[PDB]
């Protein structure tokens, strides 16, 4: 029904699938050694599969990712209990660098690595703590991801289609399917996840690493390309600035071709400027235009189905949120009342 999910879910099936380091029985370790904060204990684990010698010149992209996720979740785990893994760990610091260089992506792990390059058996998934609400919490993201991938892909589509044309409401009606899953991820998150165990527990594991000389954020769904996606959609001409610098701020660590598709539309006007303007010009008792703005609003709709429940969702768990939330939240109102303005 969602067909498109089925390629992008293929290609994290290969990072998942792929262990390089041959890391697997060692990484399942690290979890009993956090719950020990065990700091010793986490680089000498490390040390036991850590390259000393540089990459295989055999690898690609996918044993790069691979490498960068098994030694990842020791670098958020040294980080928790207060040590700069490459202030402590010998040799590491290159390694990461050259992993970064392999796969085009910051010298740590993101989002990416820890939920859909993350293989899912019991006997393989990798994790900080090997909580249930990990658990839970990695799986709310593999719910959405490559539905969402699909769905950037449909608004880049959806940006060359003109109002006058029944595609307009048809592809509109197809990327609200798509964006419905970002939803499906917070009622799971909002019934599996304690918003305790997120803050008390896995909060404390997300926190910034230096290597190179700046600074790296840790893993968060805030790393989930959306922000593309509705630079494409609404957002590439706002005249908001800490909207503009929070956009700025994750676009390192999402995948080269959503840096390259957010790059090529900062220089035009957003979908929703282009389909309004055409609005205005052709006029809403032309039934395509009509049907392709109400399609549309229902974008909107399910976006913000997505944005209002997890702000509820963040602020549970920050009572155990950054302000940003709110105004995006904000924006996306604005951007859907425009829509509703252009049929009112
Ligand atoms: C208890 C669970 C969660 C909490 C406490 C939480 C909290 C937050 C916070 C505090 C931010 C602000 C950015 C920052 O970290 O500084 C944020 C942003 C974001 N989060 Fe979550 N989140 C949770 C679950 C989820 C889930 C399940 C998803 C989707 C799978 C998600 C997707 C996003 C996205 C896309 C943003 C960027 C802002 C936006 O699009 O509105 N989060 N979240
Ligand atoms: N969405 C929030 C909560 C979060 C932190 N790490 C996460 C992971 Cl690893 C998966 C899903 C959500 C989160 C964030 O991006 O910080």
């Amino acid at each position: 029904t969602l067909d498109r999910v089925g390629v992008f879910a293929a290609t994290h099936a290969a990072v998942a699938a792929s262990d390089p380091l041959q890391a697997r029985a060692l990484v399942l370790q690290l979890p009993g050694l956090n719950r020990n904060k065990d700091v010793p204990g986490i680089v000498g684990l490390l040390r036991e599969f850590l390259p000393v010698r540089g990459l295989p010149s055999g690898w690609g992209f996918v044993e790069a990712a691979a490498a960068m996720r098994d030694i990842g979740f020791f670098l958020g785990s040294l980080k928790r209990h207060g040590h700069e893994p490459a202030e402590v760990v010998p040799g590491l610091e290159p390694v990461l660098l050259d992993l970064a260089r392999a796969t085009n992506l910051p010298p740590r792990e993101t989002l990416l690595h820890v939920t859909v390059w993350n293989p899912t058996a019991a006997d393989a998934q990798r994790s900080y703590t090997g909580l249930p609400d990990e658990a839970h919490l990695l799986e709310s993201v593999r719910i959405s991801m490559a539905a969402l991938e699909a769905a950037i892909a449909l608004t880049v589509e959806l940006f060359d289609v003109s109002l006058r044309s029944p595609e307009f409401a048809q592809r509109s009606d197809e990327l609200e399917a798509y964006l419905q899953k970002m939803v499906e991820s917070i009622v799971y998150a909002y019934r599996f996840i304690s918003p305790q165990v997120f803050y008390d527990e896995l909060r404390p594991f997300y926190e910034p690493i230096r290597v190179g000389g700046q600074s790296y954020l840790g893993p968060g769904a805030v790393e989930m390309p959306l922000f593309v996606l509705e630079h494409v959609l609404w957002g590439s001409q706002s005249d908001d600035q800490t909207y503009r610098e929070f956009k700025e701020t994750y676009l390192p660590y999402v995948l080269p071709a959503y840096r390259a598709v957010y790059a090529r539309f900062s220089g035009e006007p957003a979908l929703i400027d282009r389909a309004l303007d055409e609005a205005r010009a052709v006029g809403t008792r032309d039934e395509h235009v009509r049907a392709g703005l109400t399609a549309l609003e229902r974008v909107f709709k399910v976006l913000l189905r997505f944005r209002a429940p997890h702000l509820k969702l963040a602020e549970r768990a920050y009572e155990v949120a950054p302000s940003m939330l709110g105004e995006l939240l904000t924006l996306t109102y604005a951007a859907r009342s425009r829509v509703r303005a252009a049929l009112d």
